[PDB]
């Protein structure tokens, strides 16, 4: 059976397998190419994936996500207090580490992050077995440049409990420049910078390769920086908008902020490709539909600080590598959020006019990369 590519990302994952020279991203049951980092436990059943996204506003305490934000780390661990501030799921200690607390067929059941994980995992190994009508074993996971021992340790366990025979555990940023070929030896060192801007993380990392060997020589970025910031600016003018032509103001009620976030996310996708969308809501609050769009005129003032701000993290970086624009090689865009035309602008425009490595869908990248290093492997 062929080895796989897994991205095992924050928000979404994708898998991809090497054959006949060519790398293939594995479209799942719903068709996307990448499918969200979603578990949901009910009365029921445990769903994964798209199935599970697709109820989070009816089931907020009950549906997971976020497991890559706890794995291999402890309860006492800062980030992890900070953090479970924000989550409608319960984060529980035990003897130390985070554990997530989830109601399973009326039943109060208690999750390690890695055990969420895997069930990601999972789902991404049986999409590549109903692919390519084989059972998956082998596999490359991929993991951020940051993650220390203990973290890689977690998701390389994840993988086990999976059923998959991890051959190696990868960085992200690293996949992406293989993806692109940038790993062949030129006789000469050459600096690439990634640009990942995903659903909730941002990172930049500037690798420096020679003959076939990496070096993460700097990274900076953002843990709490994605498109997910982006779509809840889209929500607070549409909340504000709906006060205008409707007074009524939906804040409180979950549900109608939640599905209102769907349609912003959608619009959004569109606004990377037109100028304008429509947000078509039936019964938003009450009995009212909310019918209204967006241009990329305003989706691009509504975000235009957050856009602006993504540069800084990218002169640190630079600095710290102690490297000029001039001496930055290839620039590799990774990440759904680098699609939006105003980031490749703001980028280019800052590396003056430099043209940037995008063939390859960015929030794709990532699974190519290990799918071909996965099948080097085997
Ligand atoms: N066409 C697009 N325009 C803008 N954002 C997009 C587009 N397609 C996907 N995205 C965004 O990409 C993000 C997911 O990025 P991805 O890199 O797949 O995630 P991760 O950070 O989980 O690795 C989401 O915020 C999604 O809205
Ligand atoms: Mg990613």
């Amino acid at each position: 059976g062929p080895a796989v590519g897994i991205d095992l990302g924050t928000t979404y994952s994708c898998v991809g397998v090497f054959q006949h020279g060519k790398v293939e991203i594995i479209a799942n049951d719903q068709g996307n190419r990448t499918t969200p980092s979603y578990v949901a436990f009910t009365d029921t059943e445990r769903l994964i994936g798209d199935a599970a996204k697709n109820q989070v506003a009816m089931n907020p305490t009950n549906t997971v996500f976020d497991a890559k934000r706890l794995i291999g780390r402890r309860f006492d661990d800062a980030v992890v207090q900070s953090d479970m501030k924000h989550w409608p799921f319960m984060v529980v200690n035990d003897a130390g580490r985070p554990k997530v607390q989830v109601e399973y067929k009326g039943e109060t059941k208690s999750f390690y992050p890695e055990e969420v994980s895997s069930m990601v995992l999972t789902k991404m190994k049986e999409i590549a077995e109903a692919y390519l009508g084989k059972t998956v074993t082998n596999a490359v996971v991929t993991v951020p440049a940051y993650f220390n021992d203990s973290q890689r340790q977690a998701t390389k366990d994840a993988g086990t409990i999976a059923g998959l025979n991890v051959l190696r555990i990868i960085n992200e940023p690293t996949a992406a420049a293989i993806a692109y070929g940038l790993d062949k030896k030129v006789g000469a060192e050459r600096n690439v910078l990634i640009f990942d801007l995903g659903g909730g993380t941002f990172s930049v990392s500037i690798l420096t390769i020679e003959d076939g060997i990496f070096e993460v020589k700097s990274t900076a970025g953002d843990t709490h920086l994605g498109g997910e910031d982006f779509d809840n600016r889209m929500v607070n003018h549409f909340i504000a908008e709906f006060k205008r032509k409707h007074k009524k103001d939906i804040s409180e009620n979950k549900r109608a902020v939640r599905r209102l976030r769907t349609a912003c996310e959608r619009a959004k996708r569109t606004l990377s490709s037109s100028t304008q969308a429509s947000i078509e809501i039936d019964s938003l609050y009450e009995g009212i539909d909310f019918y209204t769009s967006i241009t990329r005129a305003r989706f691009e003032e509504l975000n235009a600080d957050l856009f602006r701000g993504t540069l800084d993290p990218v002169e640190k970086a630079l600095r710290d590598a102690k490297l000029d624009k001039s001496q930055i090689h290839d620039i590799v865009l990774v990440g759904g959020s680098t699609r939006i035309p105003k980031i490749q602008k703001l980028l280019q425009d800052f590396f003056n006019g430099k043209e940037l490595n995008k063939s390859i869908n960015p929030d794709e990248a990532v699974a190519y990369g290990a799918a071909v290093q996965a099948a080097i492997l085997s």
